[PDB]
């Protein structure tokens, strides 16, 4: 089991850590959402399908900089919905194939009252999500570490 992203890198098996950059909508008033789709960004796969049946989960979800300061959110992994930053681990997806197939997390962030200006900076790390990984074969327990970063400012009108 390993993950890549889009254009980008890779974590082997047995777990890492890597950096990912994702575009965000350039102004966002109180009230809506920034939505920030990591399916389209992070694929993963099973090297032994055969014989094995990967789990995995969402294990923990943070934020950082100005998500943690001017935003307030909820993460939608496969399907269901839960509080950003996270409370606990979810609920496991199974990984069957070699064929790389998405990982199924996305960040809902919504301005709380006080955001006003630039709100996220440019290149500033805004999340971190840790993808858990086990199987039902033997004792691997292994996490991918995604760091999550802004490519362009955030502007929250006043
Ligand atoms: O007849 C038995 C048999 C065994 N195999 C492959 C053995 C194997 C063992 C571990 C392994 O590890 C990686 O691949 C596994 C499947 O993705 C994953 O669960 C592991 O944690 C790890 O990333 C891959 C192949 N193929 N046939
Ligand atoms: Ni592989």
């Amino acid at each position: 089991f390993a993950c890549k992203t889009a254009n980008g890198t890779a974590i082997p098996i047995g777990g890492g850590s890597a950096n990912v950059y994702v575009n965000l909508a350039p102004v966002v008033n109180v009230g809506q959402n920034l939505v920030v789709d990591l399916s389209t960004q992070i694929f993963c796969h099973n090297d032994y399908p055969e014989t094995i049946t990967d789990y995995v989960t969402l294990q923990r979800g943070s934020a950082y900089g100005g998500v943690l300061s001017n935003f307030s959110g909820t993460v939608k992994y496969s399907g269901s919905s839960y509080p950003f930053p996270t409370t606990s681990e979810t609920p496991r997806v199974v990984y069957n194939s070699r064929t790389d197939k998405p990982w199924p997390v996305a960040l809902y962030l919504t301005p709380v009252s006080s955001a006003g200006g630039v709100a996220i900076k440019a290149g500033s790390l805004i999340a971190v999500l840790i993808l858990r990984q086990t199987n039902n074969y033997n004792s691997d327990d292994f996490q991918f570490v995604w760091n999550i970063y802004a490519n362009n400012d955030v502007v929250v009108p006043t």
